[PDB]
């Protein structure tokens, strides 16, 4: 929207994404990124 929230994973793209933050991991996460498991969520 305005440089407010961006996927923690630097590898992620710049294009718009799904603003999904992890309860345990404050870092921003995407809906698709989950399937990739690039972040390695503790509850995933
Ligand atoms: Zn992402
Ligand atoms: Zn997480």
């Amino acid at each position: 929207g305005g440089s407010g929230q961006h996927c923690q994973v630097e590898h992620c793209r710049q294009r718009d994404f799904l603003p999904f933050v992890c309860d345990d991991c404050s870092g921003i996460f995407c809906l698709e990124h989950r399937s990739r498991e690039s972040h390695g969520c503790p509850e995933v």
